[PDB]
């Protein structure tokens, strides 16, 4: 009667799983599995009956499965018998009812894991009161028996600390029974894997018995899984408790390769735990003669074997150890007395160094962090062991500056490892630009601490790439060892040059020296267009010499000006390369930064430099847009150091006049109001392409986006002087504001605001060109010159950037590229004017007439059109600036009248898409990455506008209506949202003010409702992240004393919350309406309630990756 059933169950499972079975027979034999499980009474012994280990583990992987959903659901409606006849049958399974530990499939294993854990889940905590004794009588009969409790113990660990499924007042009790007994678990798991271990020792070699081998083997591995499982959560008293003997185990397991891994991971958990300082102290155990013995012996021992997918593994993982150990001697040192320095420090550091040498480049790159707390520490800064090794540290490091090892190729000993650890070459690029970045601050760092090696190394560097010639790939290259050699060589001496600087005395500076580079570098030539960065950067490094010996300024003049004109290569047989306009630019940008830090030494020359500038303006065609703005930057940049405000005005109109012309011209003025003109002057309409007749529409947009360029220089550049004294002396100081402070005027105004309109007119023109009505009017060749450039998708897309060699390749290669890079370029620089057009004008740009009428007429035309893409640019470069630098006296006046409206649609809009998300390879994910950001701006923007304990501007708009019913919707309808970081930036910063001040209209208003709604939703949103459970639980509990005692609608829905006990939230409830501070006075009821609310909590994704999500003190190999 119940063996036919159970035939008859398994011939559901052959024909289930079965690929020539046809959907119906499959679909209906599903159907009477689920409805087996759903609708039988008799199932418990049916699958009972299937899990026999005679049967095919299929259907014994049924049967269990059949079980397991029992105790899921079916336990509910069950008697007393019935549950003790399944934990007895159950533990008959465990003791007899599997198979052999070699040869047993492991998901059986899971599964019935699966069902002891869940059996565990529901009566632990008071039901069992032997549970822990009967599991160690029954491990102790067998190495199958240990195998399975091991993965009962580590499902277990991981249910209750991460997954959370389970029952969450069950949650509680078992917890805390863990945390009563854990002095007993984790010593079983410690002597059972000892014991084991220990077996394997005495029978690591037999002629034919590798059968015990490979099983205690087996055993090993798993106890060691569940001891990582456990490690990374348990109290750290239980770590170090017998005396730390875990960590020499460990440390005794590196040696075994077979257990090596396991080992290697869990002491890596160990010591990478961010807890109480002093409980963290006997960590320090492992720098001793032992643990680092067996530590270096495993370590070099690994590296010895070739680059297979496990030596390579250990070593990364040994690495970790390494270095989250030597963060922890730099956490530990200064704090407390009892931590001193380790009497091996020498040979850790040189072994430390070893990594830092090793061809592997992620090895390289994980030492740097712990090499950074090393030379950033107060006490470790002045040992004289780590002095010492400095000098080998900074030439290990300028030999892992130079950027070799592609996967593609086989030139260095790294490319191998790169094959390993990375993709492709692009992978490669990224991280090792990243990498090298990093390396940057750590060597910075390291230059402090020695100053004379380190210029010593440099200026040798400098001297032998300046002498030495080295293979170029036309005689140029990307990745030959000149440009590689030469860019490191570069970094290398301007940190070197760069820190010197910021902490050497003036007194002990090697001027002769530094000025004897300066003079090799500046007769040194290269017609190679890189080569010539690397030389401008060079100079633009060594200057600060020139503040010693200003007879160089001439010749510096000579080397920078004349790389502005760097056509030398091609000038009109084929176009520019790449490199060129990076040449020149970077020529462009060394005089701006020469006119921006050293004023007062270009001063004098203010007429040469002024005429030289105007003579390469007087060809239009000679010079780029940005190379004549830029040159333009630098000499308001000369002019600011005047320090007289008719001297600056003069200068600065009679600069701008040309752009006055080109500006103000009543065509120029037509084709910024007409859109239909606006594209016959940029020339999109164009049906058929040619390469030809398209340079008079070149011309064109080129003069309009030099008009704009100049303004945004001009707006950006000019100031006033940052003395007081000198402002009134030059006639800046014009008055004196409400409060006292002073009214400065900004020579640039009277310029600048005859070009405002004009300026907003260009901008509702291409606001308006964004609507499919206008869209539509542009040539099927240009159709997409308003849409996202390339390189701006895969740069938020997070994939990685093209790789090219910039000194043979177009600067453009596409027409459509150029038309799509202007349009973006155009429209960030309008509003890059309007962003930074009012704290350079503060007073004047504010006073403007109809000033918030014409930006809302202007500036927010077409929002809805216009993509994310395009306004997320907007938001962060206008918008936010704008508010941030406005007086609270022309706050009212401007402020509130444009953030109201522009809120509440980016609200609406943002409310849209993210259902759109919501409700749900590279195209989709782009828009979605892009309303991701769009709404982190969003989030920022609002969040400084209100919130600094809340600001005075903040106030000033929550004396507004609009702002507040569009605000107040927002922040906390944002918690529903998908993005994790931008809910913790509003939860604890922002939210909270938002109640505060909304007391007194908090009672008109009942926003009970929807508030209690959005904060229990966003927690039902992220839920997993920590930060997020601690700052929306205490926003939690700040809503929850606000409104109790005002409303009783709150239990509406407090009590909607899953498993919830009403004597439990009466009891918690009541007792907290009445304050009783008097009698009973308590600070911590955060942790009283969150057990009131717990189906808001959210969990992990729990059945694909189970051990990583656990696990959160193992770095990613990468």
């Amino acid at each position: 009667q119940v063996n036919a059933l159970c035939e008859q169950l398994v011939k559901a499972v052959t024909v289930m799983m079965d690929p020539n079975s046809t959907q119906r027979y499959r679909l209906e034999a599903l159907k009477f599995c689920e409805e087996f499980k759903e609708k039988c009474p008799i199932c418990v012994p049916c699958g009972l009956r299937l899990a026999e280990k005679t049967q095919v583990a299929i259907v014994r992987h049924f049967g269990l499965q059949i079980l397991e959903h029992v105790v899921k659901f079916r336990w509910n409606g069950m008697s007393r018998l019935e549950k003790v006849y399944l934990k007895n049958s159950v533990m008959e399974l465990i003791a007899n009812g599997t198979l052999n530990i070699l040869e047993e499939e492991n998901h059986i294993k899971d599964a019935l894991s699966r069902i002891v854990v869940e059996m565990i889940k529901r009566e632990w905590p008071q039901h069992w009161p032997d549970m822990l004794i009967e599991l160690d009588t029954l491990s102790k009969q067998g190495e199958t028996q240990t195998e399975l409790v091991m993965f009962i113990l580590l499902r277990l660990a991981e249910d209750v600390v991460t997954f959370q499924t389970l029952p969450p007042q069950r949650r509680r009790d078992i917890q805390q029974t863990l945390t009563q007994n854990m002095e007993r678990i984790f010593s079983f798991l410690l002597n059972t894997l000892q014991e084991n271990v220990n077996k394997y020792q005495q029978v690591k070699t037999d002629t034919s018995q590798e059968s015990k081998a490979q099983a205690n083997c087996r055993v090993g591995v798993a106890a060691l899984n569940t001891l990582a499982g456990y490690i990374d959560w348990v109290s750290m008293s239980h770590i170090t408790a017998e005396n730390c003997k875990l960590l020499e185990i460990l440390c005794l397991l590196l040696n075994e390769q077979e257990l090596q891994l396991g080992a290697a991971e869990c002491l890596l958990i160990a010591v990478s735990r961010k807890g109480k300082l002093e409980d963290r102290k006997p960590l320090m155990v492992l720098f001793g003669d032992v643990a680092m013995h067996y530590i270096l012996s495993a370590a070099q021992t690994a590296d010895g074997g070739g680059l297979v997918e496990k030596h390579y593994v250990f070593l990364k993982r040994l690495c970790q150890v390494l270095c989250a150990l030597g963060n922890q001697l730099c956490a530990l040192l200064g704090a407390d007395s009892d931590v001193e320095t380790p009497s091996n420090f020498g040979k850790y550091l040189e072994s430390f160094l070893a990594f830092t040498t090793h061809p592997s480049q992620f090895l390289r790159s994980s030492t740097q962090m712990t090499w950074g707390a090393l030379f950033r520490h107060e006490i470790l800064s002045r040992d004289p062991l780590l002095l010492a090794i400095i000098p080998k540290y900074l030439r290990a490091s300028m030999t892992n500056l130079v950027k070799m090892g592609f996967p593609s190729k086989t030139d260095s000993p790294s490319c191998e490892y790169s094959r390993f650890d990375f993709d492709s070459d692009e992978d490669f690029n990224a991280f090792f630009n990243s990498s090298r970045a990093q390396q940057g601050e750590v060597m910075r760092l390291a230059c402090r601490l020695d100053p004379k090696t380190s210029f010593q190394m440099a200026g040798e560097w400098l001297k032998y790439q300046l002498s030495t010639f080295l293979d170029a790939g036309s005689l140029c290259s990307v990745f030959s060892p000149s440009f590689v050699q030469w860019e490191a060589m570069t970094l290398f001496l301007e940190s070197v040059i760069t820190q010197m600087f910021r902490t050497l005395n003036r007194e002990e500076i090697p001027v002769n020296d530094g000025i004897e580079l300066l003079q090799m570098v500046l007769n040194f030539d290269t017609k190679d267009p890189l080569i010539l960065s690397c030389v401008l950067t060079n100079v633009s490094a060594l200057f600060p010499f020139v503040t010693y010996r200003p007879e160089f300024l001439p010749q510096v003049f000579s080397k920078l000006f004349s790389s502005v004109t760097f056509e030398t290569v091609e000038e009109s047989k084929a176009p520019r390369t790449r490199a060129v306009r990076n040449v020149r630019r970077h020529a462009c940008s060394s005089i701006i930064k020469m006119c921006r830090d050293y004023p007062q030494l270009v001063l004098p020359n203010f007429d040469m430099l002024y005429n030289h500038v105007k003579q390469l303006l007087s060809n239009e065609l000679l010079l780029t847009q940005m190379e004549k703005c830029a040159l333009m930057e630098a000499l308001v940049l000369i002019s600011n150091q005047f320090k007289n405000y008719e001297r600056q005005k003069v200068f600065l109109e009679e600069l701008m006049a040309p752009v006055a012309s080109i500006w103000l011209s009543q065509d120029m003025h037509r084709v910024l109001s007409d859109v239909d003109a606006f594209i016959a002057y940029v020339g999109t309409d164009q049906k058929s392409c040619d390469p030809g007749l398209e340079d008079p529409c070149g011309l064109n947009r080129a003069r309009m986006s030099f008009c704009v360029y100049s303004i945004l220089g001009v707006v950006k550049r000019t100031c006033w002087p940052t003395d007081l004294e000198e402002a009134k002396a030059g006639g800046f100081v014009v008055g004196y504001t409400s409060s006292g402070n002073p009214i400065f005027r900004n020579p640039c105004t009277e310029q600048i605001l005859k070009l405002l309109d004009n300026l907003l007119a260009l901008i509702r023109t291409h606001n308006t060109l964004y609507a499919p009505e206008m869209l539509a009017k542009m040539a099927e060749p240009f159709t997409k010159a308003l849409d996202m450039l390339d390189a701006e998708k895969s740069a938020i897309l997070g994939l990685p950037q093209p790789l090219l060699e910039l000194n043979d390749s177009p600067v453009f290669k596409t027409v459509l590229e150029r038309m799509q890079r202007f349009f973006s370029t155009l429209y960030e620089n309008c509003f890059h004017i309007l962003g930074k057009a009012g704290p350079s004008m503060q007073q004047d740009f504010y006073t403007v007439e109809d000033l918030a009428t014409q930006l809302l007429s202007s500036a927010f035309v077409n929002l809805n059109n216009i993509p994310d893409y395009r306004l997320r640019p907007m938001l962060r470069v206008f918008v936010k600036p704008l508010v941030l630098f406005c007086p609270p006296e022309h706050y009212e006046a401007l402020v509130s009248p444009i953030l109201g409206p522009l809120f509440t649609y980016l609200h609406m809009r943002l409310s849209q898409k993210w259902q759109v998300i919501n409700q749900r390879e590279s195209q989709e994910m782009l828009e979605e990455q892009l309303v991701r950001m769009l709404t982190r701006e969003v989030m920022d923007l609002i969040t400084v506008c209100c919130v600094s304990e809340l600001t005075d501007l903040g106030k000033c708009l929550m004396k507004h209506e609009d702002v507040c019913t569009a605000l107040l919707i927002t922040a906390f309808n944002s918690l529903a949202w998908k993005d994790t970081l931008s809910c913790q930036r509003t939860t604890s910063q922002l939210c909270w003010p938002l109640l505060k001040q909304v007391l007194s209209g908090t009672l008109l208003a009942d926003a009970v409702t929807w508030l209690f709604t959005s904060v229990l939703k966003g927690l039902q949103m992220h839920g997993q992240h920590d930060g997020c459970m601690a700052s929306l639980v205490h926003l939690a509990f700040q809503i929850y004393e606000a409104l109790r005692p005002r409303y009783l609608e709150i239990r509406a829905v407090m009590e909607q919350i899953p498993e919830i006990q009403k004597d439990s939230l009466d009891q918690f409830d009541c007792k907290l309406l009445n304050p009783s501070l008097q009698k009973v006075a308590d600070k911590r009821r955060k942790d009283q309630f969150k057990r009131l609310i717990a189906g808001c909590i959210g969990k992990p994704l729990g059945e694909q990756f189970r051990k990583e999500v656990h696990i959160k003190n193992l770095p990613s190999l990468f």
